[PDB]
This record gives structure tokens, sequence and C-alpha cells, in this order.
């Protein structure tokens, strides 16, 4: 699996003069290693980084298709924070050509019952119908800890391995040995040049889904660090 | 007043090449008359806009501000189809220097009920202490008749007349006659070349904020209906 990191800059920056900066600064990164890098964007500036960002990169849409599709973008987010409403829409989003990063994770109830694989898994059963055959290669999961996420709660290394396995092991239990080892299943807590060597060599996370660190100089390693994970 | 007609183009065109030849239609349609014209996108197509539309045309983003603004955009959508917290958005805008068109109206249930004048004042009641002063020289309101928009119910010239009266009557009731005198209220029904210049006609209807029409070339008709207010 080539390992993959998405840049969500979210609702940021504000002004399109300081995506463009940004999008400057991305454009002379020095990549090492073997990785696959996307980068979403609010809607205004998708032209923008459509048009200036490095072409061995991918624009991704925050969410959603014939519009974006008609600039050339080929990516978008789903589900980032109804389960059956959002595999629908990634079905179809499937069908119309797109590539997804589906996101899913539990809020800080289901992490504080005990319930966290049970709340993770059911999500990720409600997914596998939806997606089609033929698909699966259009397909990366990003797990995000809601419960982590403004709660003053922090996630470690090792919950983030144990969540990105409990999910390759119910694709292997639902949909086979073949499509669990093609998947790449992304980390989309807290991401940092501090952390992210040590989440890259788990062994169960592929990449990872950035934050604010998408928008600094340090997103390059974060990027760099794929020549950690066996 | 000057009469006024914003083009809603909602959830359309579906492709940005699509968005580029409507824009060329529209550069070379010939306006007669006195009216001040603005035309609200798709966010992924307001750079297209901003760019290649008439400048003496605006545009305007379909709801929300530093994003926009930083592509000189001055205009927005409100509210089209909670108050206070919709009130609060208008604060927040117009503090921030956007110029906005306010939406109001009602649904089926309370014009079926007899209580469609009571219900769009207690709108605007909101709304009102929510501008700042100096701030109404920077507001448009729109009454959009929801009870007669996907219903099979349909709004006759009368009920545009007598719910552009409703919104002036409040106005100058609750901030006085001057500011009443001075704010522009749209229709923000069904409008279309057939009957745009009986609408615009009416004493207190003062433009259009017109919906499928504003992606034809009859959209230019609506335009010029201005000659027909007094
Ligand atoms: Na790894
Ligand atoms: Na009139």
């Amino acid at each position: 699996r080539t390992f993959f990191v998405g840049g969500n800059w979210k609702a940021n920056p504000k002004t399109v003069q300081e995506a463009e900066k940004l999008v400057e600064m991305l454009n002379g990164a020095k990549v090492e290693g073997n990785v696959e890098v996307v980068v979403a964007a609010p809607f205004v500036f998708l032209p923008t980084l459509q048009q200036k960002l490095r072409k061995d990169w991918k624009v991704s849409a925050e969410n959603v298709v014939p519009m974006i599709k008609s600039f050339g973008i080929e990516w978008t987010i789903l589900g980032h924070s109804d389960d059956e409403f959002l595999a629908a829409k990634a079905k179809f989003a499937l069908e119309n050509g797109m590539k997804i990063i589906y996101c899913c994770g539990e809020h800080l109830s289901e992490r504080e019952a005990g319930k966290a694989s049970e709340f993770v898994s059911a999500q990720i059963e409600k997914m596998i119908p939806a997606i089609p055959a033929g698909k699966w290669d259009d397909v990366v999961i990003a797990y995000e800890p809601i419960w982590a996420i403004g709660t003053g709660k922090v996630a470690s290394t090792q919950d983030a391995q144990e969540m990105c396995k409990v999910i390759r092991d119910i694709l292997a239990a639902k949909v086979g040995a073949d499509i669990a080892n093609k998947v790449r299943i992304l980390y989309g807590g807290s991401v940092k040049p501090n952390n992210c060597n040590e989440l890259a060599a788990c062994p169960d996370v592929d990449g990872f889904l950035v934050g604010g660190a998408s928008l600094e100089a340090g997103f390059i390693n974060i990027v760099n660090s794929n020549v950690h994970s066996k």
C-alpha cells in the first residue's frame, strides 16, 4: 500500500492571496520516499489550487459533483466531523467517478463507555455495502478521534494503531483479505512534525488526514514520514 | 429607489464551461432604463464570475466572509429557503462590510391559516434591531412565497404587491419613514418574461430575486422590466 497524506485546510486560509502563497510554498517542497498527496480546500479556493498546485499532487473538495469535476478535480472528503445517508453519498460519488476519503470515528461518550471499537465497526459496516465492486481502489478511510478533538482529552500513538486495525479487521471479515490488504486507512487526529514519524511506523496506519499543520511548512515533514512506514 | 434585480443561479449550472457561456451572454445584454443588477452563483464559480462578468453588475455569494471579500465580492444572499440566528448573521455581515439580500417569507401552513402578514411581519421585526445605523443603504429585502414554491399552489400579482407592502409597513412603524422609503423590497417568487412587467408595476415591488429564468436569455427581459416601475 502506498502511504497517503491528505492536507485538510478546513475553513482556511482566510484570503485567496494567502492560499496562493501556501501553494507556492508547497510547490517547492522536496518529497522523499513513496507517497500519494492530496490537498482539500474551501470551495472558493478550489479553482486556484487546481490551476496552480504541483501536478504530482491532487486537489480535493471538502464535501459534496459535476461542478467540481468540470475543473478536473478527482477527490472529495466525505463524513468529516446519519451513516445510511453518508454511505449513500459514498455510493453516489464513486458511481460518478470520484475518489473518496471516507471519515469515521467515535465521540467522547462512546469512548468513555468502552464502546469505541463497537461504534467504529458499525460505521464501517454501514459503509461496506455501498462501495461498488471495482471501486475499492478509489476509497481511502480516515479514522477521526472525535473524542480527542476539542474535548481536553488526547489520543495516544497506540490509540491510532488500535483504531486503524479495528477498521482493517472489519474489512477483512466482511469483504475479504484482498480488499483489506489494499485499502489505505489514515489517522486523522492531531498530526504534527513531532509525532508523525512514530505514528507512520504503526503497522495499520497508512497515512494521515492532517488538520492545522497542513497550513504550515511542517506539512512536508508529515508527507515525508512515509519513510518510517514499512 | 433604484429598481434592483438579483439573478439567483442556485445550484446551477452544472459545469464551469456552462457558467462561462452564460456570463458571455449576459455581457452582451442591452439594459434599458435605470436598474441595479447582481448575480449570485455557486461558490466554485464565484472566481470565474468576478473575473469575467461585466463590471457594471456585481457578483454575490449565495450564503455566508473574508474569503469572498478577498476576491472583491461585495454581496451575499442571506436566509434563502432561526430568525435570531439569521439576524445575527446579517449583523455580522454588515459589520464586516458586506451588502445583503435578506430573505423572508411564510410556509404553506401559515398562508392557509390566514397568518401570512403576521408571520412575515415578525420575521422583519427580528431583522430590524440587527441592522447597524448607517447600514440601511446596504440592505435589500426579498419576499419569498415559500408556500408557492414546490407546493402546487401559485401566487398572484396581488399577493406580491400585498406582501411587499406588509414589509414596508413594518419598516415604517419600527424604524421610520425615511428608512422605509429607501429600502428596496424584492419579489422572490416565480418571475418570468411573461409576468415581470405587471409585477414591476406594483407600487411596493422594487425588483426581483429571480430563480430559474436567471439562467436563460429571458433574464434581460426581467432586468428591463424596471421601465414599468414608476
Ligand atoms: Na504504517
Ligand atoms: Na414597482
